[PDB]
């Protein structure tokens, strides 16, 4: 079996290899990439997402989120406090202000140390889940707004026709902005392109060991666990690499830089943080191998998770037994 230690693999496709998205994902899996839960793809040197980013300051962040932490440095939750709208230009200026800017540091490791030591004592502001794309329409390869849809994948694989659409989201980050431990909706894949700015550090648990993380999470967040059988779906819980190591949870880490893609694989739990002002674009996608994960995916039914319109059909077709109870949580 390929990649038995479940290491994060890094790929360097040629421009020829970069033409067929599905084929390259299948290739990465043939090499065992999915066992890690996360892979990095460095685009060929000839490729560009768009000409320049010189005209993006006018994008609106309608609902910036202030990420307020509770708990201890290595085990905490964060809640999202809504702030007044601001443009990306305003947000960038805020990110670079003395209050929010990345501190002096020696390297990525020093910055990682500072993040886990000090994150809880600050409340950075994130522009997350903004529907849109920064890929040029003329970019034909790995354009996250031009991928085959999850609905079409389900139809091709299962012969079922369903409602729903599947579009990308933009994420504007600053120092300490954080993504909590989670898998994707329906345990889908995700693909994430870092368009511009400072890096993003990722942590990931191999899909074959996801239940180990869940067990630890139930121990570390006991109230949350009692409230919901799938509380990680709430996307609010953080556990540091030190605490993971102390508890023997298998995981890996890697830092994504501007111009690089990351792919998360079905049921690959991931979390991470931004180093400074940046902009990423991400979307969920599916392959034939996903279908069985979609059938088995946990669901939040306590009402906290609250997911997109399009998830309805996924649950309805792949998890009909769960559908009634799950939908009671949406209404
Ligand atoms: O439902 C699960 O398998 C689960 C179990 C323990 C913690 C969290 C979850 C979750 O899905 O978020
Ligand atoms: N609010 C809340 N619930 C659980 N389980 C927590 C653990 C740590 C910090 C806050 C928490
Ligand atoms: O970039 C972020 O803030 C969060 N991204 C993801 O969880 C993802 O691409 O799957
Ligand atoms: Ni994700
Ligand atoms: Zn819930």
């Amino acid at each position: 079996a390929q990649n038995p230690n479940c290491n994060i693999m890094i790929f360097h496709p040629t421009k020829e290899e970069f033409n067929d998205f599905d084929k390259y994902i299948a290739y990465m899996e043939s090499q065992g990439a999915h066992r890690a839960g996360l892979a990095k793809i460095i685009p060929p040197k000839e490729w560009k997402a768009r000409e320049t980013y010189d005209n993006i300051s006018e994008i609106l962040i309608a609902t910036p989120l202030q990420q307020v932490a509770s708990g201890r440095a290595g085990v905490f939750t964060q809640y999202h406090k809504k702030k007044k709208a601001m443009t990306v230009g305003e947000y960038r200026h805020l990110a670079n202000s003395k209050k929010y800017q990345t501190p002096p540091h020696q390297n990525f490791e020093d910055l990682e140390r500072k993040y886990w030591k000090n994150r809880i004592y600050n409340s950075p502001i994130y522009g997350a889940d903004i529907s849109g794309s920064l890929f040029d329409e003329n970019t034909k390869q790995w354009n996250l707004g031009h991928l085959g849809t999850i609905q079409d994948l389900l139809e091709k694989e299962c012969g079922v026709v369903i409602e729903g659409v599947n579009t990308p989201y933009l994420y504007f980050g600053m120092w300490k902005t954080t993504f909590a431990w989670h898998t994707e909706d329906m345990d889908l894949y995700s693909i994430n392109y870092l368009h511009l700015g400072e890096p993003k550090t990722w942590y990931v648990v191999p899909p074959e060991h996801g239940q180990r993380l869940e067990r630890l999470a139930r121990e570390l967040f006991p109230g949350s666990s009692r409230g919901c059988g799938a509380f990680l779906r709430h996307k609010v819980a953080l556990i540091s690499p030190t605490v993971l190591k102390e508890n023997g949870i298998p995981f890996n880490r890697i830092t994504q830089e501007a111009g690089e893609f990351m792919v998360t694989f079905p049921y690959g739990y991931h979390a991470g943080f931004n180093h400074g002002f940046n902009c990423a674009e991400a979307i969920n996608f599916a392959t034939p191998r996903w279908i069985d994960y979609g059938k088995m995916a946990s669901q939040c039914s306590c009402g906290e998770a609250r997911v997109t319109f399009s998830m309805d059909a996924f649950v309805r077709i792949l998890q009909p037994e769960r559908y009634d109870l799950w939908k009671r949580g949406q209404d």
